[PDB]
Formats: C-alpha cells, sequence, structure tokens
C-alpha cells in the first residue's frame, strides 16, 4: 500500500425536506460505487478515508460492501467552502467556480480561497499518510473540488481548474513522492482496472 | 401593440465582492442586448416591463438604447424564489430544478411553489397587460424559469420544464388571448426577425 487512490462521490440524490448536507447518493450513484467495490484494487483496500459529508460516508461504506475496509473520518477532507454566497444558478456558478481557481489568493464573494482549500486538503492528506501503515492499500473519499487541489500539489502545477460529470472519478498518487512533483487522468471508479 | 414579447436576462458579470443580486451584464451579455436594440421589432418598444434585479434592469436599458421606449419595474416579475435552499452545486440544482416543475404543488426545500410562481407570474403580466395602452408596443423582461411557467399557462399545457443556454431569449405572444389557449418557441433575441 504505497500507492493511495482519491475518489470522488458519485451522483447524489436529491429530496425536498432532508437537510442538503444530508443528501445521500441516487440510485445510479450507488449503483456505481457497488460496482466499484466488487472490482480487485476495491477488494484490496485496507483503509478508505472519507469526509464527513453523507454522500462521502455512504460513497465508502458502498465501497468497502466487499473489502470490509476500516473507514475513518476527517472533517478537514470537507469540499471547498461556499457556503458564504447563498443559491448561485449553474452559469454564474461556473464562472465563479473559474474565478476561484484562477484567482487562487482571493476570496470569492466569503468563499474559502482556493490557496487556503489547497492547504487543508493537502495538510490533511498528508497527516494521514504520515501515520499510515505502509502495508495497508488506501483510499481517500471525498469531492472534486479539493479532489482538484490536492492533484494539482502531487503534480507541482499551479493551481487551475479541470474532474468528468456525474462524479464517482479517481486518480492514484505514488505516497513517497506525495511527501516533490510527480498522476495518472481521473477515471471513472467502476471502469478502472488498476 | 397587441402581441407582446417576454425576454430573458442574458449572460450575467460575476464579481468577487459586489453582492449577487446587484451583479450586472457581462460584456457578451451587454453586447448581445445592444445588439437587440438596433433591431425593428426592439425600436418600435415603447414600453418595456422589467422585474427589480439589476441584471433584469440592465437588459431593459440596454434594449431600450434606440427606442427609448418608457421602462416600469414590477418587483412581482421576480425569479422562481429559492433562496431557502442556500447554496446547490449544478448537478444537484438541475435535478431540483426538474423537481420543482414535475411537483409544481410541493415546494422543493422552503423553495417557492411552481405553482405559486406561476400565478405570481400570470398575475402579474396580466396586471400590466389590463391597464395597456394597445397602442404601445410592450415587451416584459426578466427570467427563464418564471418566464417557462408563463409560457405553459399561455399555451393551455401543464407546468412542465424546457428556454436555449445563455439566456437573451425571447417568445412572442396574443395580448388578447391571454385574457384561453394560444406562442412562438423560444429564440435568440438578437437573432429575431419578427
Amino acid at each position: 500500500g504505497m500507492h493511495a487512490l482519491y475518489i470522488t462521490h458519485p451522483q447524489v440524490k436529491i429530496d425536498p425536506a432532508v437537510p442538503v448536507p444530508e443528501w445521500g447518493l441516487s440510485e445510479r450513484g450507488a449503483e456505481r460505487a457497488r460496482e466499484a467495490s466488487r472490482l480487485p484494487w476495491a477488494k484490496a483496500l485496507r483503509r478508505i478515508v472519507s469526509s464527513a459529508e453523507t454522500k462521502a460516508i455512504e460513497t465508502a461504506h458502498m465501497l468497502a460492501e466487499t473489502s470490509g475496509a476500516a473507514i475513518e473520518i476527517i472533517e478537514a477532507m470537507h469540499e471547498n467552502d461556499r457556503s458564504a454566497t447563498g443559491f448561485l444558478p449553474p452559469p454564474e456558478f461556473e464562472k465563479a467556480a473559474d474565478w476561484f481557481f484562477a484567482h487562487p489568493e482571493e476570496s470569492f464573494q466569503g468563499w474559502e480561497r482556493a490557496i487556503d482549500a489547497q492547504a487543508r486538503i493537502v495538510e490533511a492528506v498528508k497527516a494521514v499518510l504520515d501515520r499510515h501503515d505502509a502495508r495497508q492499500p488506501i483510499a481517500f473519499v471525498g469531492h472534486g473540488g479539493v479532489g482538484t487541489l490536492l492533484k494539482c500539489h502531487i503534480e507541482g502545477r499551479g493551481i487551475s481548474r479541470s474532474q468528468p460529470a456525474g462524479g464517482g472519478n479517481l486518480f492514484r498518487f505514488s505516497i513517497a513522492e506525495f511527501s516533490a512533483a510527480a498522476t495518472c487522468d481521473w477515471t471513472a471508479m467502476e471502469t478502472w482496472q488498476g
């Protein structure tokens, strides 16, 4: 277990009454996670480290259905904080997201700065990996925004935007190297042959 | 002036500091509105009735640049109210929007009910048209969500989803008929030859 995976949650089930942060995976999202869980790479996992959001925890549990991998919840793995903005329609959100990545040292509308979200996710992954038993294959389960920031850090490139639509995407990275520049393209978890 | 137009605002300019409700049109959005303003149908307008949102008012002003049409602001023309939800990422927003239209007699997460938003926009357009001088060509400038609900009412069809991407779309309707079932497909305002 000297390479780690970072996996984004797949599709989310909306509800008119259940609090938004508590939403779980859709029928399709859950299906995809279950499909991934039966793959050799998923069966080999011994620890899955999830953000504390319901959709992430559900993904982790689904991925662990065959393996029975231990699940650890890390609050610090939360998505880029963007609660300050209130509601934003998609066209405006997309430009705001572009802005977030384009101006990492600045806050969009009270949103977490991209530089700060990157520092946070890198620190959280580092803390976990620092105390990691190298023998146990490990995956992180979380979110595309911070996942992208992590990916930038790992590759030694500047912060820039662009996972594919639908979530449930992963990349693999070297644990040893995470501790100078080094990862695969985002790929659908349920089709990953690694 | 016995047919009226309903026109959606085009693309919006984001800003990291200016309050979100106060955002105006982007360079591109403003360009498109100005282009439309120089068209014969726009030159012929004598009254433009806008919602109170900055993006709508800017659209109205841009559309009136050649005509000098009178602009009336109507608070009741506001977009479907969806402030209660807080921030929603696009994939979840799209399903929530689908839900909004699919279940018009129910509230999504404290959002305005589609049946209520439809009643509101129909009542607002009716009030304006009731006191309208039939000689003066008129356009309403506003939002795609309530615009869709208005369009459903006019056509005598049930509430259902689906304007094209980028906004700045219009349809034309008979004022006389607005007062049983009767409209063109949504079409880009700057290309409209009507």
